[PDB]
């Protein structure tokens, strides 16, 4: 495997704004309508986010600050998973996360990735390209795929837990991120336990063509939050 494609496309980042997005529950504990003051990591409202497109590659190693808001429209499922890592490479074990079709596989083992991993298309037939080899590890999970219909993902490692939160919405905007708010609820929380610094998407190339969507990158902040809860539980809305 491990095919090279990126040969000079070096274009500017382009930077939309996340104008009220990424606010998942901060807890597991159910609140009724009360106004309730959280301080956790949380993407600053109106923040510059950064636009990549599924074409023209587009899948840069991007640093994994302190937690990432991961946005992707994808009308046509092209997005197929993420790399969390340090290295990226042999003495490090990084965290892997892929869905086929219909079942979601996370490894986190010594891979090695390749300089311009993504998952082969041929009509379903699905080839991995991501990495050459992969051993020496502990940990396995599978279940139900995490995968216009916008979807975003919040990931985040504390305490040597890698938790995720996704919230699926169809959405009629043209471009850029919706103007509802959303309310983000959590998926799974790993008990990974890594150093991650460093991440990149996955896409599904087609013999090379990439498609036609977009993936938005946001990096969280620690920040005081007033999340304005309902009546059901759903957090309706929240000031920074």
């Amino acid at each position: 495997q491990c095919v090279n494609l990126t040969t000079r496309t070096q274009l500017p980042p382009a930077y939309t704004n996340s104008f009220t997005r990424g606010v998942y529950y901060p807890d597991k504990v159910f609140r009724s309508s009360v106004l309730h003051s959280t301080q956790d990591l949380f993407l600053p409202f109106f923040s510059n986010v950064t636009w990549f497109h599924a074409k023209r590659f587009d899948n840069p190693v991007l640093p994994f600050n302190d937690g990432v808001y991961f946005a992707s429209t994808e009308k046509s499922n092209i997005i197929r998973g993420w790399i969390f890592g340090t290295t990226l490479d042999s003495k490090t074990q990084s965290l892997l996360i892929v869905n086929n079709a219909t079942n979601v596989v996370i490894k986190v083992c010594e891979f090695q990735f390749c300089n311009d991993p993504f998952l082969g298309v041929y009509y379903m037939e699905s080839e991995f390209r991501v990495y050459s080899s992969a051993n020496n590890c502990t940990f396995e999970y599978v279940s139900q795929p995490f995968l216009k219909n916008l979807r975003e993902f919040v990931f985040k490692n504390i305490d040597g837990y890698f938790k995720i939160y996704s919230k699926h919405t169809p959405i009629n905007l043209v471009r850029d991120l919706p103007q509802g708010f959303s309310a983000l609820e959590p998926l799974v929380d790993l008990p990974i336990g890594i150093n991650i610094t460093r991440f990149q998407t996955l896409l599904a190339l087609h013999r090379w063509t990439a498609g036609a969507a977009a993936y938005y990158v946001g990096y969280l902040q620690p920040r005081t939050f007033l999340l304005k809860y309902n009546e059901n539980g759903t957090i309706t809305d929240a000031v920074d």
